[PDB]
């Protein structure tokens, strides 16, 4: 879905806007956090 596609490009502020509130807005935190620079 989109909110997915937005954490694997690495767009933080496309969390609000296209994840659901709770855990899927945090998932896509967690991922950026987890997988993208400069986080890695």
């Amino acid at each position: 879905d989109a909110c997915e596609q937005a954490a694997i490009q690495c767009v933080e502020s496309a969390c609000e806007s296209l994840c659901t509130e709770g855990e899927d807005r945090t998932g896509c935190y967690m991922y950026i956090y987890s997988n993208c620079p400069p986080y890695v």
